[PDB]
């Protein structure tokens, strides 16, 4: 118990935030990359609300819509995409997605920021470089972007990611988190 914490502010935010179930699938997340969630507590929080929003966008749309990828660990989550594209002829992409759209046919990658969503999409979109693959961000300020302007769902479902995000970051202010997380991305 020396380098490591017993608790901290965001620690502790995180945990009376998000669903417990939330939370686990975060601290295996961050263990298997060999990162604690008791010291890089803003990474905690972000992977935290990256997880929620990804299982909020799969809850929009029909049941059998998205195939969920992250959540899962490494190999089984490379597991299930090899079986995707061995069954759908789509591209292996280089970098594991988040959802694939049975619907539409493709890989999402689901981006959560705390700056403009212009920079981060160019960001990603330059590190996947494939354009198969579909990018949808989201902000804490309450804008989105996705490719192609398609943003796959309806808006009611986004708004209420949006929503919950502005949610996140009113709380994480009220209790003076909100300034070092976003200077942490
Ligand atoms: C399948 C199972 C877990 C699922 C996680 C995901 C969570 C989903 C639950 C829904 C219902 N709601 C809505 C009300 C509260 C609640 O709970 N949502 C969405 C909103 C928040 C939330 O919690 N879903 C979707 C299918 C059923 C389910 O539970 N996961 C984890 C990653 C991959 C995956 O599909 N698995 C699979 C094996 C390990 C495990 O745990
Ligand atoms: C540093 O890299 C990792 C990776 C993992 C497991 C897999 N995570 C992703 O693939 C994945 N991660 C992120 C993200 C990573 C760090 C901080 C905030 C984030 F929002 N955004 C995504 O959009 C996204 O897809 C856990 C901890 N750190
Ligand atoms: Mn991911
Ligand atoms: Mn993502």
């Amino acid at each position: 118990s020396g380098l490591v914490p017993r608790g901290s502010h965001m620690e502790d935010f995180v945990r009376q935030c998000f669903n417990p179930m939330i939370v686990e699938l975060a601290e295996k997340a961050m263990k298997e990359y060999g990162e604690d969630p008791k010291i890089e507590t803003n990474k905690f929080a972000a992977t935290c609300t990256h997880l929620e929003v990804c299982f909020m966008y799969s809850d929009g749309g029909s049941k059998h819509r998205f195939e969920i990828i992250e959540g899962r660990d490494r190999i089984m989550a490379w597991t299930v995409v090899n079986s995707i594209c061995n069954t759908t002829g789509v591209e292996k992409p280089k970098f594991l997605p988040d959802l694939y759209d049975y619907k539409e046919n493709r890989f999402i990658e689901i981006g959560v920021t705390r700056r403009e969503v212009h920079i981060y999409y160019l960001e990603k979109a330059n590190k996947i470089k494939s354009e198969k693959t579909h990018i949808h961000i989201f902000s804490f300020t309450g804008e989105e972007m996705a490719t192609k302007a398609d943003y796959t769902l309806d808006e009611e479902s986004r708004a209420r990611i949006k929503t919950r995000l502005f949610t996140i970051r009113q709380e994480m202010a009220s209790r003076s988190l909100w300034d070092s997380f976003r200077q942490s991305e």
